[PDB]
């Protein structure tokens, strides 16, 4: 199977009546890049006025297509084809910066302090497990995502594509940076089946060792937050138990099987995977941040607190692709799977009008 951005948020009930006009959003890109009046074709396609959208050069970086599919164009094209689709109204901004800790880093912060293009959410769909991060990186990141919440900035991240050891194969369990940061929205991957706006099933994305799985789990560099006491969070499975952020916050479509309708560098394809869930969570933000009048930045701590009702639960499936221990499993309420679940869109935001 497969669904268009469209479908994917009507199954998540997405509010009408918001194209996210008056919102900006920023996109972080680490090569790659994109075709404008492609885009502009995608779009006409699914009936959607086709964002306006720039490319902002960091570090000597730019939009520069290198016609693989498979390549990062597939990644930035992705990320601005399902954002793009939910909330076109808003400005996109893409920032381009090598492929590095630096430059990953240079680009999080000029787009977060950025004083003209203004984003109020940050889509980012790149990482590497937390424990390949120097700590020179990791704290200056944090330190950008801490600036974020300050400017009520939202900054969300896809938690990864290879399950509960995250690629890294020295058969620990593993969680993605950012998507391991407090301070970020860490989002996680789903098996969707769902018609007619009703969901049938939705399941964690597990298609194994070679199907990619969502990444998720505790980190054990980032200590349990405030906010996740409530959500039982387990110990890391690793050796030493010790407590830490579960990973993801929020988990939606990602399967390949059931994948995203899109065009990369021309040719029309389906493909899934978490670097689609940000983005398309960033399209609801800025939907609701439009809405309210108002930017609603770190929403963690709320999300935390709001009725479950608020979310749809996911309760089967597991993400390892690396052994049949099922670490970690999905389960009532909060998992290190799936998060809280896939947000319930009108839901999401009743409880957030004032
Ligand atoms: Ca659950």
């Amino acid at each position: 199977t497969a669904y268009t951005p469209l479908d994917v948020a009507q199954a998540y009930q997405f509010p009408e009546g918001l194209d996210g006009q008056g919102q900006c959003i920023a996109i972080i890109e680490l090569g790659g890049g994109y075709d404008e009046a492609s885009l502009a074709q995608y779009f006409a396609s699914l009936g959607v006025p086709a964002p306006q959208v720039v490319s902002v050069s960091v570090d000597g970086a730019s939009n520069q297509p290198t016609g693989d599919p498979s390549g990062p164009d597939g990644h930035v094209e992705l990320d601005i084809e399902v954002a793009g689709a939910l909330a076109p109204g808003a400005k996109f901004a893409v920032y381009f910066a090598p492929n590095t800790d630096a430059g990953f880093l240079d680009a999080i912060t000029t787009a977060i302090h950025d004083p003209t293009l203004k984003p109020s959410v940050v889509s980012i769909s790149w990482g590497g497990p937390e424990d390949s991060w120097t700590s020179a990186a990791i704290a200056a990141m944090n330190r950008a995502f801490l600036d974020a919440a300050a400017l009520g900035v939202t900054v969300l991240a896809a938690a990864g594509d290879s399950g509960s050891t995250d690629g890294e194969q020295d058969g620990l369990y593993h969680v993605d940076f950012p998507a391991a940061s407090p301070y970020v929205l860490a989002c996680g991957g789903t098996r969707l089946v769902a018609s007619g706006g009703r969901i049938a099933q939705e399941t964690v994305w597990n298609d194994g060792p070679d199907g990619g799985a969502t990444g998720g789990g505790v980190s054990r560099i980032f200590p349990l937050p405030a906010w996740q006491e409530h959500a039982n969070v387990p110990p890391s499975a690793n050796p030493g138990a010790s407590s830490g952020r579960g990973v993801p916050d929020l988990a939606g479509n990602a399967d390949p099987a059931t994948g995203y309708e899109v065009v990369i560098d021309g040719e029309a394809t389906v493909i899934g995977g978490t670097s689609a869930v940000a983005p398309l969570f960033a399209a609801l933000v800025a939907r609701i941040n439009q809405k309210l009048g108002k930017a609603v930045g770190y929403l963690n701590p709320t999300l935390y607190q709001l009725p479950a009702d608020v979310f749809h639960d996911i309760t089967e499936g597991n993400n390892d692709i690396a052994n049949r221990a099922q670490i970690y499993q999905a389960g009532p309420g909060w998992d290190p799977c799936t998060g809280l679940g896939s947000p319930i869109g009108v839901r999401l935001l009743q409880a957030l009008l004032p």
